[PDB]
């Protein structure tokens, strides 16, 4: 029942060109409709819109640090170690991805591929061209430009000039079959934007922010070692947990598949994971709304090694609370079901 509640299930949205042109306000729109409570939403951009003319001219693009994803575990509980490989071009990455050893296996519908994924993730370790600095948007595209979204996350750079690779700048991800991202919320529990430029699909699991603590508790239970060492160990982005285990332990979750040309928005304190079906290319970065600031103040951070100083955000957007907050006496409690204040117009 908390399991099935559609107020917390993954929504898809199909904006007009008109509504698509204003990024930050469409985000408030989708929150006005409950998008946020799943932790993950799909936005299908209008059909005419193309961020780039052709993807035929990137064969020579360098993937500086491809990673080979070794996974270890059994009984739905795994740990992924990314081993660094020599630099290769996109062309050489495509070659390995499409070969007999690494290609997508044969399958009828998504559930079969899903079973193949969870059965074989420890075998035949694929290479993921992850975290490449760069963007495939053409210089001139003013709608949903992952390299320049212009949200209030940019306040750190206005005031200091300081950027953080991947959070304030764009990353590309060249996937092949079975390459994975572990269970995680974003750095500083930010929002994220992920756009599949081309190729085979990317499937995603998301846990609703209102139930995120349950996933932490499950993860503590089955990795107490990792949890002694570091209260926020999910932030290492190394832990995979199967849908069967989530179901079994009462963690509500939902699933969706992202196809070429679609955007996925992850929301504050939204745990997600997933894998690629086959050769593909996705771009992402982080962003913020006014709602994020409290998530930023309260984010439980890695206690054993990325950190945004919230002072500037509280100063600008929460001026009266600032002194009370620096005192350590600001016990604002987050309601994860609430839309951002920018949504108020859509009522
Ligand atoms: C520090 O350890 C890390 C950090 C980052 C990663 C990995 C390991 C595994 C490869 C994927 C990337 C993260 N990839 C994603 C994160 N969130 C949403 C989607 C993706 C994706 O891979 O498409
Ligand atoms: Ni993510
Ligand atoms: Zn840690």
């Amino acid at each position: 029942s908390e399991t099935l509640n559609p107020s917390a299930r993954i929504m898809t949205f199909y904006p007009t060109m008109e509504e698509f042109r204003n990024f930050s306000r469409y985000i408030a729109y989708i929150e006005s409709q409950g998008a946020h409570r799943a932790g993950l939403a799909k936005v299908v951009p209008p059909k005419e819109w193309k961020p780039r003319a052709s993807y035929d001219d990137i064969d020579d693009l360098v993937i500086p640090a491809p990673i080979q994803q070794l996974v270890t575990g059994q009984s739905g509980l795994f740990t992924q170690y990314n081993i660094q490989k020599k630099a290769m071009t996109v062309r050489e990455f495509r070659k390995i991805a499409n070969s007999d050893k690494y290609c997508t296996p044969r399958y009828s519908e998504f559930e079969e591929l899903e079973r193949k994924y969870w059965k074989n993730l420890t075998f035949n370790p694929p290479i993921y061209g992850a975290d490449v600095n760069g963007t495939l948007y053409e210089k001139h595209v003013d709608e949903w430009n992952i390299g320049r979204l212009r949200t209030i996350l940019d306040l750190v750079e206005k005031e200091s000039g300081i950027t953080i690779e991947g959070v304030n700048t764009p990353y590309l991800y060249f996937g092949m079959w079975k390459t994975s991202f572990a269970w995680h919320t974003e750095d500083m529990d930010l929002y994220s934007i992920n756009y599949l430029h081309f190729g085979e699909p990317k499937s995603w699991y998301s846990v609703p922010p209102e139930h995120g603590k349950r996933l932490e508790r499950l993860a503590k239970g089955f990795f107490p070692g990792s949890a002694q060492s570091c209260e926020a160990f999910l932030r290492h982005k190394m832990t995979l947990i199967s849908p069967l285990m989530l179901k079994k332990y009462g963690i509500p979750f939902d699933k969706v598949t992202q196809e070429a040309g679609e955007f996925m928005i992850t929301f504050p304190y939204g745990y997600h994971a997933g894998f690629n079906h086959g050769f593909n290319c996705a771009e992402s970065t982080n962003f913020a709304t006014r709602r994020w600031i409290e998530y930023g103040k309260q984010a439980v951070l890695c206690s054993c090694r990325v950190k945004i100083s919230m002072d500037v955000f509280v100063r600008k957007f929460q001026p009266e609370r600032y002194k009370l907050w620096k005192a350590g006496k600001d016990n604002t409690v987050i309601d994860h079901t609430l839309p951002t204040p920018e949504a108020a117009e859509f009522l």
